[PDB]
């Protein structure tokens, strides 16, 4: 099923974008709460995008249930910066790092072409990673820099109560879509782009 087809072609990726220099450092504490803003920065930037990629998508009738509002992470994200930076400053001082560019302007290709099939594969590599490694990166950010977990909404999917049976649902949703070859082709292609992104923003962080 499309579920495992996703998880299994991916694995690579994910390995090489899981163990970046810049994540295993800040897992590990070697870092602190200002690299740990500056990522949430970042991901303001391309959850901002990712978002209205949905949001096109959604709208067109494609993947509606998969694609539930209660993941949006923008707006939750943003209150999480104004408190780490202790003000709305960030807003104007952010600039996207070269890695976000690029992974904003593929999510406005995207949402622009309402390109369902590689939509999903960026939602797929975003929130079931943030709704399964999740719970880690906030332990850690708490444990390691003493950052106050009203500062790490991002993690905490308000608005979900029974988070394994939510992440059950998900892949059960992926492997219901209606998929040409073709499109599954695609959407797979894609998953790897994702994880290839992610890794780079990793990169340029650590830089
Ligand atoms: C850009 C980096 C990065 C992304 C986008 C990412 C996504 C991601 N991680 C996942 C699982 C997982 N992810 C992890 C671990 C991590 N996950 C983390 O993001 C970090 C920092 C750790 C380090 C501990 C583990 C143990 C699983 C298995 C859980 C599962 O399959 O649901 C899944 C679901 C796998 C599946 O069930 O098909 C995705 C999409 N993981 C990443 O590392
Ligand atoms: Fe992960």
């Amino acid at each position: 099923g499309l579920a495992v087809e996703l998880k299994q072609s991916t694995a690579q990726a994910h390995e090489k974008a899981e163990h970046s220099t810049f994540m295993s450092d800040l897992l590990k504490g070697r870092l602190g709460v200002a690299e740990f803003t500056r990522l949430q920065e970042q991901a303001w930037l391309f959850y901002t995008a990712l978002e209205q990629a949905v949001d096109a998508v959604r709208a067109s009738g494609f993947a509606e249930s998969l694609l539930d509002p209660a993941l949006n992470r923008a707006e939750v994200l943003a209150r999480d910066l104004d408190k780490l930076n202790g003000s709305s400053e960030w807003r104007s001082r952010i600039t996207a790092s070269p890695a976000v560019i690029d992974y904003v302007n593929r999510l406005e290709e995207i949402r622009d072409n309402v390109d369902g099939p590689a939509l999903v594969a960026h939602h797929y590599v975003r929130y079931l990673g943030d709704l399964s490694g999740g719970q880690v990166i906030a332990r850690m950010m708490q444990r390691h820099y003493g950052v106050d977990p009203e500062a790490l909404g991002f993690y905490h999917f308000e608005g979900i109560a029974k988070l394994k049976v939510y992440k059950d649902e998900y892949r059960e949703k992926l492997n219901n879509l209606e998929l040409s070859d073709e499109q599954r082709e695609h959407l797979l292609k894609e998953a790897t782009d994702a994880f290839v992104f992610n890794h780079q923003v990793f990169a340029d962080l650590g830089k």
